[PDB]
Parts: C-alpha cells; structure tokens; sequence
C-alpha cells in the first residue's frame, strides 16, 4: 500500500503489498514483471473489491470457481448457457463476430467457449452462442458463498 518509512526500497511482492493491503495497480505490476500477469491479476483483482474481508472470501473470489456479485471474477470452465445451448469460441468468429476478445479486454480470459463476463453485464456471466438466431446469453454459475 505505500505506507511505511522506506517499502519502496524493497522488492515488492504480492501477498504483503496487495493480498495483506490494498494497492496500486503500479504495485501489483511492480510484484509480477509480466504486464501479462498484471492484466490477468488486475482484472481478477479489481473484480473483487467487494470481497476483500474476510480473506478467506478473498481467496475464493480471486480462485474464480464461484462468481461473486455480477461474476467479472469468475474465470470457471462452464460453456453452456441459460437455455442448454453450447457457447462460440471466443476466438472464432462464427456463428457470431465477437466485439469483445482478448485485445479489447485483455483481463478477462477468454479461453475455450467458457462463460466469462468481460463487461460485468447485470445478468453476469455469459458467452456467445452457438444457435445463429440467439448471440448472446447469460450461464449458470455458481455464487461466491
Ligand atoms: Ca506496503
Ligand atoms: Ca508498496
Ligand atoms: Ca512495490
Ligand atoms: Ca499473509
Ligand atoms: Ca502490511
Ligand atoms: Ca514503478
Ligand atoms: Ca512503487
């Protein structure tokens, strides 16, 4: 957090500076080198801000199996939707033309045909369809608690 007499002179480092305080994302990269990382962790990091306390609800929420809130955390292998049908590969580009990917929203991982919730949709995770008629649709994952 940039609180002491001198932390900055020091190597940073994940669990004290961001899991044990609250940071910077500045403090986050500074902890991880890999810009890579940085987005990864930023993204699933900044996604639980309402989950900080206790920590044990912290490290479900930052895990991504359970969703938690509108689920921009979730980071689950769930692929089928509300209604039972398959999702689009995030990279492919048929049957629908994704607007969102991975060089738009580089935090999220759009990985497989998996239910993300890049944007933090009220209806929360989601993924593209596979049925030509329906491109969207929200996914049934499990809540955080
Ligand atoms: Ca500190
Ligand atoms: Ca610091
Ligand atoms: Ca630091
Ligand atoms: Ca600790
Ligand atoms: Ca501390
Ligand atoms: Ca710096
Ligand atoms: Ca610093």
């Amino acid at each position: 957090a940039n609180k002491g007499f001198l932390e900055e002179v020091r190597k940073g480092n994940l669990e004290r500076e961001c899991l044990e305080e609250p940071c910077s994302r500045e403090e986050a990269f500074e902890a991880l080198e890999s810009l890579s990382a940085t987005d990864a962790f930023w993204a699933k990091y900044t996604a639980c801000e309402s989950a900080r306390n206790p920590r044990e609800k912290l490290n479900e929420c930052l895990e991504g199996n359970c969703a938690e809130g509108v689920g921009m955390n979730y980071r689950g292998n769930v692929s089928v939707t509300r209604s039972g049908i398959e999702c689009q590969l995030w990279r492919s580009r048929y049957p629908h033309k994704p607007e969102i990917n991975s060089t738009t929203h580089p935090g999220a991982d759009l990985r497989e045909n998996f239910c993300r919730n890049p944007d933090g949709s009220i209806t929360g995770p989601w993924c593209y369809t596979t049925s030509p008629t329906l491109r969207r649709e929200e996914c049934s994952v499990p809540v955080c608690g």
